């Protein structure tokens, strides 16, 4: 599926990208994405 | 000397990443590496 980014105060599907996320290390319990990746993922 | 990260409430060394490393400005305390560089200061 699609993945999109959104406050945890209000609803609003946004684009996933640096301004909103930070590297973490791999866990059992992410979400493999292979079809579609945001361009924190691409490379 | 190779340097590795490990987590403040348990001993566990892991490789230095971006995932645990926030960039910061010059120092005098700081260490020189000259030999070995992680990832963050290789890129």
């Amino acid at each position: 599926p699609e993945w999109y980014y959104t406050g945890s105060a209000f609803y609003n599907p946004e684009p996933i990208t640096l301004a909103n996320t930070r590297y973490v290390s791999k866990d059992t319990k992410y979400q493999e994405l292979n079809n579609k990746l945001p361009p924190p993922l691409l490379s």
